């Protein structure tokens, strides 16, 4: 079954809008988001629709760019690192759900790397 998806509101928590955070969206984000690969990563998972009934029984943080995506326009972010971390996460999880060499991996793995050489320079 599925798990309901990762938060993209908590009035409780502190949040921020910087320069970085800007960045993360408007040219990071949308930038893989166009990406030819970037197609299995724009929502959660869906263990039923992909009948991968396993999936959450092994990925127990779940996330994708649709829910980063729904977290920068929200605001729900206090920095960029925590927004770099949910990207992380997203690469690790299809790392560990799969193995070498399956084609979502080798899509993952061309994602991270245009990912880094988006960040490896931020704005000020
Ligand atoms: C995201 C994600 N993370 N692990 C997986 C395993 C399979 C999967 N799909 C089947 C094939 C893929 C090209 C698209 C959907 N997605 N997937
Ligand atoms: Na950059």
């Amino acid at each position: 079954m599925n798990p309901p998806p990762p938060e993209t509101s908590n009035p409780n928590k502190p949040k921020r809008q910087t320069n970085q955070l800007q960045y993360l969206l408007r040219v990071v984000l949308k930038t893989l988001w166009k990406h030819q690969f970037a197609w299995p990563f724009q929502q959660p998972v869906d263990a039923v629709k992909l009948n991968l009934p396993d999936y959450y029984k092994i990925i127990k943080t779940p996330m994708d760019m649709g829910t980063i995506k729904k977290r920068l326009e929200n605001n729900y972010y206090w920095n960029a690192q925590e927004c770099i971390q949910d990207f992380n996460t997203m690469f690790t999880n299809c790392y560990i759900y799969n193995k070498p060499g399956d084609d979502i991996v080798l899509m993952a793995e061309a994602l991270e790397k245009l990912f880094l050489q988006k960040i490896n320079e931020l704005p000020t």
